[PDB]
């Protein structure tokens, strides 16, 4: 029945995608952000997802940050409620929390009802792990109609399935908690986990942290062993600049941590205004880096392959936008360029909201090609279909060509459009068609009407009518195609050439095409 949306339900953020038309589209929470922490808070008996429950992570005691380390298991987190009391959560109900807010605006923007989802999981969960995160889903009112692996949501969001020959695909992951790095073998569209290996205490994180001591030692070296460690307004602080600084330095040579009014002491106000080069921050992170490296080749050797019959890599994580990182899995496997050409951190989603799509029927598989996949072109005397765009012409294109009138006075001219390889325009598929008078009275084959079927970039077909004399313009934007349409289309002509050749004989698109008039 109703829209499959895709979740990735992350450690440290989650990410919501939806078939649009087509397309995977991603979806951005009321804050406008296209992914979402994964975190929840309790306060004044009110839940807090997200944005707002990061902004108190460190202030708030009952925020609970990364609850998916505590999938499957069967431990429990414990908040204050308002009145002082404590109430008790399983893993599978703040997760809920979570996806019940994906869900709620999710909602709100589709403008319909949502009750199907996909959710991904990393690659190691086992069967309670997954059914953590199946009850999860639940709770929150939704039908898991798949749990599909992380790196294999990846490999769908890259069209891989589509190679129609057998691939090897490393899929390098380092999240804001998590690493993994799994190698696929995927062959006639079943998709096998030969190998994974990670660590899930390891992520971005990790190498904010590296940023915090920094930021720390320079206080202490600045104002006498000032220690803000247990002050958790200034930590809140602190850890947010780490971030901030980090990020600036996968684009940046350079950044500064600006913290002014970090405390008061008898001194006097506090103010850090910090230089970090890149330099530094990747020689202090240099360790963390480096934990990456080994698990590369330990899942090349545990899948029996050199890194030679790799066929592809995929970049998945938003840590994986740092140089550092780009240029280490580089290193490991020669030849190959990592692919990062689909956000790393929106790729896990894209790949579930498109097998949603595939799970529902409504696979209406648009495809952005840069080329003309069939011949456009304008009825003539007779319905014969006379040619303007050939197939395969790159867009974008506008081609001209001056026309006639089939008949003497004639008032008027229908410019009927149609797509196809066949030389009938009743035989060929039509996209539209309009008229053009203010045309004067004159023989057959004196007025020149220029006629020019024109095509976007980004596809879309523009037809532009034109009455030289009297300077008389109409003209149609028309919709695009789907696989298995073109190649219906492509196979029916191939079905008639035999008969169509037969046709073609008596046609002779050499001399001044006319247009006649059937009265609408
Ligand atoms: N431009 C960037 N440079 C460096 N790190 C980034 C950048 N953008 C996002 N990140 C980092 O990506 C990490 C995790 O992103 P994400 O893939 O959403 O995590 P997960 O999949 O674990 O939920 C965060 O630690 C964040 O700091």
């Amino acid at each position: 029945n109703g829209l499959i949306i895709g979740i990735d339900l992350g450690t440290t953020n989650s990410c919501v995608s939806v078939m649009e038309g087509g397309r995977p589209v991603v979806l951005e929470n009321p804050e406008g952000k296209r992914t979402t922490p994964s975190i929840v808070s309790y306060k004044n008996n009110e839940i807090i997802v997200g944005d707002a429950a990061k902004r108190q992570m460190v202030t708030n005691p009952n925020t609970i940050v990364s609850i998916k380390r505590l999938m499957g298991t069967s431990n429990k987190v414990k908040v204050q409620n308002a009145d002082g009391t404590t109430k008790e959560l399983s893993p599978e109900q703040v997760s809920a929390q979570i996806l019940s807010y994906l869900k709620d605006f999710a909602e709100k923007k589709i403008g319909k009802k949502i009750s199907r989802a996909v959710i991904t999981v990393p690659a190691y969960f086992n069967d309670a792990e997954r059914n953590a995160t199946k009850t999860a889903g639940k709770i929150a009112g939704l039908n898991v109609e798949r749990i599909i692996n992380e790196p294999t949501a990846a490999a769908l969001a890259y069209g891989i399935d589509k190679a129609s020959r057998e691939m090897k695909v490393l899929v390098y992951d380092l999240g804001g908690g998590t690493f993994d790095v799994s190698l696929l073998d995927i062959a006639e569209g079943t998709f096998e986990v030969l190998a994974t290996a990670g660590d899930n205490r390891l992520g971005g994180d990790d190498w904010d942290n590296k940023i915090i001591e920094y930021i720390s030692a320079y206080i202490a070296k600045e104002h006498q062993g000032l220690n803000l460690s247990k002050d958790k307004m200034a930590m809140q602080r602190l850890k947010e600049a780490a971030e901030r600084a980090k990020i600036e330095l996968s684009a940046q040579l350079e950044t500064i941590i600006s913290l002014p009014f970090l405390t008061v002491t008898q001194k006097g106000p506090v103010n850090v205004e910090l230089k970090l080069t890149r330099a530094k921050f990747e020689e202090l992170t240099k360790p963390l880096l480096e934990r990456t490296r080994n698990p590369i080749s330990d899942v090349i050797k545990e899948a029996k392959i050199k890194p030679e019959e790799i066929n592809e890599i995929l970049l998945v994580g938003g840590s994986t936008r740092m140089p550092a990182v780009q240029k280490l899995v580089e290193s490991m496997v020669p030849g190959k360029k990592p692919n990062r050409s689909i956000n790393p951190d929106e790729v896990v989603a894209i790949g579930a909201a498109i097998q949603g799509g595939v799970l529902r029927g409504d696979v209406k598989d648009v495809l952005l090609l840069d080329v003309t996949p069939l011949t456009l072109s304008i009825e003539t005397l007779g319905g014969v279909a006379t040619p303007l765009i050939k197939r395969n012409t790159t867009i974008p294109v506008s081609k001209s060509q001056i026309f006639s009138t089939a008949q003497d006075n004639q008032e008027s001219v229908d410019v009927v459009v149609c797509q196809g390889e066949r030389p009938m325009s009743r035989d060929n598929k039509s996209l539209g068609r309009f008229n053009l008078g203010g045309i004067q009275p004159a023989p057959k084959g004196k007025p020149q009407i220029e006629i020019t079927f024109s095509l976007d970039a980004n596809g879309i077909l523009n037809v532009k009518a034109k009455d030289l004399t009297t300077q008389k313009e109409n003209s149609i934007t028309i919709s695009n195609l789907s696989e298995e349409e073109i190649q219906k289309m492509i196979r029916d002509a191939e079905a008639n050439k035999e008969r169509d050749n037969i046709i073609r004989e008596r046609i002779e698109l050499r001399n001044e095409g006319e247009l006649e008039h059937h009265h609408h």
